[PDB]
């Protein structure tokens, strides 16, 4: 939540394959405006990926990390 | 271009005032998939920002800097 500066993450590449804990650290959950069928997140490999709207591998880290902030 | 990792970047919140060269570094051009009347930027202030899809001030930061990659 801040002024208009922040690019509407939308999820339209999703990965086939899914990742771990270890190889996952965010998860951010994109927003309105876009069709959000998924969630993005930050691999330590500085690699965005993507996810379905409803992952069973997705709900574990959203459902401990889903807005610690 | 890459595999599917990228959230398409929409503009949907323009800000009212413009910025200048000097409060700008990045501009970006979100993409297919999110109408995008406008143009991302990246100010010195890591605050990204977007612009109409004509404004005066972005067809200069866009006429010398829109893929220099």
């Amino acid at each position: 939540s801040l002024a208009a500066d922040t690019p509407t993450a939308c999820c339209f590449s999703y990965t086939s394959r899914q990742i771990p804990q270890n190889f996952i650290a965010a998860y951010f959950e994109t927003s309105s405006q876009c069709s959000k069928p998924g969630v993005i997140f930050l691999t330590k490999r500085s690699r965005q990926v993507c996810a379905d709207p409803s992952e069973e591998w997705v709900q574990k880290y959203v459902s401990d990390l889903e807005l610690s902030a």
